[PDB]
């Protein structure tokens, strides 16, 4: 249902496959970033192209050694995946970016509406 | 010379192979750790026991990920090593915590001679 989604959103880093410019994704920050300091550095949007190469095999096969839950997210407007970083993160669920902006929108509306 | 020496260890993570209770180490904040967050979270040792098994493999084999210099220590007073993490992190040289300590204690003393 719907707060629990939210809930997950709230506390996890989502991880964007993505060579060339980066996006903008309302009410995210969002950013280039190939090490964790820098990704646990950045609601937060990681763009992770070629260069990021071992940091999507660490979230990829070493999750339990990142601290944070990282959601996988596809479907952004403008999105060119990395097929090294897909593969790389082959474990981790797609997400589509639209199901999440379109759940935290809603729940502002709601949150407007009081 | 001992300016490089302290350069490094001012911009480095020190990490420990060790199981059982964590050390008091004079002037750095101690902590055991299994994830990256909980290690840039803590000058400052980062204690890695057999829980650690998928950080330490991290630290020694995909150090790009990380993003800050990893510096693994020994001879620390009690250290009782984990095969397992000593083995995830044999890439990297073994640095005499002794000698570390004795750094920047003989500094301090130049410091205080101003």
């Amino acid at each position: 249902e719907l707060q629990n989604r939210l809930a997950q959103y709230e506390t996890s880093l989502m991880v964007m496959s993505h060579n060339g410019d980066v996006p903008v994704i309302t009410g995210f920050n969002v950013m280039r970033v190939t090490t964790m300091l820098d990704a646990l550095k950045v609601p937060a949007v990681a763009v992770l192209g070629d260069d990021a190469q071992d940091l999507a095999y660490v979230f990829g096969a070493r999750p339990l050694a990142v601290g944070v839950n990282i959601i996988r997210v596809v479907d952004v407007p403008g999105q060119q995946p990395s097929a090294l970083v897909d593969a790389e993160l082959g474990a981790l669920h797609e997400v589509s970016m639209v199901r999440v902006l379109n759940d935290i929108a809603d729940e502002q509306l709601v949150k407007a509406n009081m």
